């Protein structure tokens, strides 16, 4: 119990192949609202370009997200600011901004982010965490 | 949760609305947003800070404001609004407000013309305006 | 012209995967300017989120992007028209409006351009076509 | 001779000063990109409502005819700069053009002003071409 991790869309995208590895940890796991669609648009655009298991891969994300704790929406007020200061797009600086301010480690398989966001870890790194417990 | 609702506003929509507040805020219990609007009206005002605009910080304060008023729907089951996307040919975004509009029997109000055309029963923000006005 | 097939962004970055394959038949196929950007874009991206190996990559795109033709830029006016007919993307609007002017056959692996796009085809329709000469 | 690489943000807003720069066009070049970002500025416009999207489309084939086209640059390159200074592929090959090419970036975008040395927006180079 008690959330440490707040998983950004490519992050939950990569750990989406790790299940086994990481739902007994579940609890220590979120994302927010915004990171539901995102996973969303990326499905998309794949089944956009051909992906014939979509519709199974579909089922399946869902069940992966279903799986995290989800935190409450960030004051689009202060998201502005972090991604004004930092150089980021709004989606992003919404998850440096609510690891940082919530005292979490941001998980991002983003290379931008993991350089801009203070504690922030990969998907690898998590993995390695959550298996020395 | 609520119930009082009829509308379900997008992005485009909400960032029409914010220069009308008096014309829809004494109808607010009736508008509703998801919560992916919040994030989309902020990536948009975040396009005008990088192209210049100088009172960002001000204009968020406000947008934060006009957002606060709205009543928040839950998220649509991802894999629905994913068949809603492939079959109208819509982003997975835009597929989110389709989907929630029609599984609830809601007014989708947006300013997307491609929206307008792929959602049964949806508005654009003059629309809704008129219809507010008497009532 | 001796060119046939306009291939796009989706469709020239798998084609990277079968150099042999149509190397032989390039000068029946062209690209649009917009490809480069496109393509460059999709490569950033993997890199953003953590493709090690993409300096290299970088190069054999490069000389995959070379072995084109490279079209004339399409009028705005009715590449715009036509992405507000067919609700397309201005982007994408643009190879269809290119190959449909230019009697070419589209190469798209966006479901939604094929549908839109009248003769337009796939990766692997490109590939059975040259193999039949 | 060409001095100025102007992008679409800027493109787009100097479509509306024609008369202020059309006299100093030669000295203005933009990328083959800039074409397709441009008409997708206005595509967005016209999904959210603009109802001259047509006849805006003309305007803005005319503006962007008034400007030299350079070449491609090497997507190998562009490519490093963007990773280097946390750009985008599309924004990046701008820094990459007027840099190489010793011209000076002309953007309405705060994070290029920034990350492309003497890079300058629309207003500053409306001064300058007052001045001369
Ligand atoms: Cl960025
Ligand atoms: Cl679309």
């Amino acid at each position: 119990m008690a959330v440490e991790y707040l998983v950004d869309a490519s992050a939950l995208y990569a750990l989406a192949a790790h299940y086994d590895k990481w739902i007994k940890h579940r609890e220590k796991l979120a994302i927010l609202h915004l990171t539901i669609y995102e996973a969303g648009n990326a499905l998309w655009k794949e089944a956009r370009l051909g992906r014939v298991d979509w519709a199974a891969a579909s089922r399946h994300l869902k069940k992966v997200l279903s799986s995290f704790k989800v935190l409450e929406d960030p004051p689009l007020d202060e998201v502005l600011r972090v991604a004004v200061e930092r150089g980021l797009t709004f989606y992003d600086a919404s998850y440096a901004y609510v690891a940082e301010s919530s005292g979490l480690v941001l998980v991002t398989q983003d290379r931008e982010l993991l350089a801009k966001t203070k504690g922030a870890i990969d998907v690898e790194t998590l993995l390695v965490r959550l298996a020395a417990q």
